[PDB]
């Protein structure tokens, strides 16, 4: 097990149903892959570095997790299948909330 932080971007055009539909995939994914969920912040939109799927904005979604490290490759690619998910992003966590 070991902290990480994952970090969420989804199409900024969803309506609030479709996008719980998509966190509540994201929150099976993560038990799923062994994942302890220690914290969630919805952080919203915000403007992209670089346009992906041609919408320069994004929804972003953040998860400060404690997970394996060797399903955490599994658990990104899983949620990167998801039409609506824009970039998956995990990063070891360096300053966990407490």
């Amino acid at each position: 097990m070991r902290r990480y932080e994952v970090n969420i971007v989804l199409n900024p055009n969803l309506d609030q149903s479709q996008l719980a539909l998509e966190k509540e995939i994201i929150q099976r994914a993560l038990e799923n892959y062994g994942a302890r969920v220690e914290k969630v912040a919805i952080l919203g939109l915000r403007r992209l570095a670089y346009p992906i799927a041609k919408d320069p904005q994004g929804y972003f979604l953040w998860y400060q997790v404690e997970m394996p490290e060797d399903r955490v490759n599994d658990l990104a690619r899983e949620l990167r299948i998801r039409d609506n998910v824009r970039r998956v992003m995990v990063v070891k966590s360096q300053e966990p909330f407490l």
